[PDB]
């Protein structure tokens, strides 16, 4: 069954693992490190900046420049964004990026039948950066791809897809039949740790 609701505070956890960018959504994975997918990030550039979980004009976790772009060598649609640490606009817990976000951890796997969940901000032009959480059942993981029935919509893009415990099964990517998403397989996972920033 599916579930479509608009999130009211986006300072609590999970939603604080969630970023936007001015026309689609990513997520924290680590240390000054979001997730997002490749179509998202080739229409952003160095100096381009996101914003870490807005509720539309109401109070977010800062504002931060985009410092590197990496690409996922694979076809998956998968790209690792890094920020500038020290924030353009400081967030409520210091400039740092890292003590504004909560990044998000890994689920062991997934199956067919398990309720999963997407967050993030569609048509957020539309809708002035409102998160929505939408819930559905996985119908397949086959590799690289996971397939689930929940309402997704242009702006999702990027978001992350959760299990009931907060923890990742992939990163959604494409609406519409399902909705189909990247699924974080050891190669996939190989590709974000080791491109994961170490600072300075």
């Amino acid at each position: 069954e599916k579930q479509v609701t608009k999130v009211k505070d986006t300072n609590i956890f999970p939603y604080t693992g969630v970023v936007a960018f001015k026309s689609a959504t990513g997520f924290v994975v680590g240390k000054n490190t979001i997730l997002t997918n490749k179509h998202v990030s080739k229409n952003y550039k160095v100096g381009d900046r996101i914003t870490a979980h807005p509720n539309s004009d109401k109070g977010n976790g800062g504002i931060y420049s985009i410092k590197k772009i990496i690409n996922y060598p694979g076809k998956e649609d998968v790209s690792v964004i890094q920020v500038e640490e020290r924030a353009i606009e400081r967030g409520p817990k210091g400039f740092n990026f890292n003590d504004n976000v909560t990044p998000f951890k890994y689920a062991a796997g997934a199956k067919a039948g398990e309720r999963i969940k997407v967050i993030g901000y569609p048509h957020p032009y539309k809708n002035k950066y409102v998160l929505y959480e939408s819930t559905g059942p996985v119908m397949s993981v086959e590799g690289s791809s996971i397939v689930y029935s929940a309402h997704t919509e242009r702006g999702n893009s990027g978001s992350p897809v959760l299990n009931s415990n907060n923890e990742l099964v992939g990163i959604h990517f494409a609406s519409d039949r399902n909705a189909y998403g990247v699924y974080f397989t050891p190669e996939i996972k190989k590709f974000i740790a080791e491109n994961i920033d170490k600072g300075s």
